[PDB]
């Protein structure tokens, strides 16, 4: 037992991390089949990042300007094209370590593992969540772009995230693997504001179910509440409004646990109105919202790859 913020095994993704160099800009790229995906700002200097015209800047670039290396073995770029805010570099050889993969655009609240790399080689891995305002609180130094976020289900690596920039607030933004930014962000070095962030209510409830599973039961209350009443309380504390879909996705936890979902929301209302009172839940003094119900069921089922 015990509960931990657990990342996916990163090997299958380590096997596709290449270094992409263009002029003097160097960052990370993802080598799948005979295509290397990378952020389009690889074609920019920092003097270009204030207001870049990516079409005009890419037009004076040719295939021989891009240098792709996997560790030390090298890739011959034989084509290139810009899709939204990513560059697709067609190379001479196909990645022998290409796993079964998909490109999917995740929805807010859902989680993924980030493999943080620099110069095409991995440095760390950690689990994070796509905030309701389409940001993530990762850790990304300079050179870290092009690092990817992914989920792994049995055989399949579903890539969902490519890191692009750090907001002046200190949080991070990126695109899906088709180059479309999550949220209202542009790959431009200017002031960009994320919206009001809110807490992923269903995730907090899944984490409380995990807590009940692992022995911590002090927050377990005796009230229940209406869905509308809990939503009244949740909107005051800047929580996302709970829908019947959320209650349905919490069904397995509510059944293994024996605690009806609405009573768990009653306990959560009590925690929001009275605080945690100096105690902890699963080693945390705050209400954790970066576990989806599926993450809890994974850690309790020992789902493997
Ligand atoms: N010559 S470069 O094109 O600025 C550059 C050079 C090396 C590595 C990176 C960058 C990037 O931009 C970049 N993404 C980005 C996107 C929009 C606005 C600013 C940035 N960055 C943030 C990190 N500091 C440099 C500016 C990621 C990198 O890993």
């Amino acid at each position: 037992s015990g509960f931990r913020k657990m990342a996916f095994p990163s090997g299958k993704v380590e096997g596709c991390m290449v270094q992409v160099t263009c002029g003097t800009t160097t960052l990370n790229g993802l080598w799948l089949d005979d295509v290397v995906y990378c952020p389009r700002h690889v074609i920019c200097t920092s003097e270009d990042m204030l207001n870049p015209n990516y079409e005009d800047l890419l037009i004076r670039k040719s295939n021989h300007n891009f240098l792709v290396q996997a560790g030390n073995v090298q890739l011959r770029v034989i084509g290139h094209s810009m899709q939204n805010c990513v560059l697709k570099l067609k190379v001479d050889t196909a990645n022998p370590k290409t796993p079964k993969y998909k490109f999917v655009r995740i929805q807010p609240g859902q989680t993924f593992s980030v493999l943080a790399c620099y110069n095409g080689s991995p440095s760390g891995v950690y689990q994070c969540a796509m905030r309701p305002n389409f940001t993530i609180k990762g850790s990304f130094l300079n050179g870290s772009c092009g690092s990817v976020g992914f989920n792994i289900d049995y055989d399949c690596v579903s890539f969902c995230y490519m890191h692009h920039m750090e907001l002046p607030t200190g949080v991070h933004a990126g695109t899906d693997l088709e180059g479309n930014f999550y949220g209202p962000f542009v790959d431009r070095q200017t002031a960009q504001a994320a919206g009001t962030d809110t807490t992923i209510t269903v995730n907090v409830l899944a984490w409380l179910y995990a807590a009940v599973i692992n022995g911590d039961r002090w927050f377990l209350n005796r009230f229940t509440t209406t869905l509308n009443d809990f939503n009244l309380v949740a909107m005051k504390y800047n929580y996302e409004p709970l829908t019947q879909d959320h209650v349905d996705i919490l069904g397995p936890l509510s059944a293994q646990t024996g605690i009806a979902v609405l009573d768990m929301c009653a306990s959560l209302k009590e925690l929001l109105q009275n605080g945690m009172n100096g105690r902890t839940i699963l080693g945390s003094a705050l209400l954790e919202d970066e576990f989806t119900p599926f993450d809890v069921v994974r850690q309790c089922s020992g789902v493997t790859f």
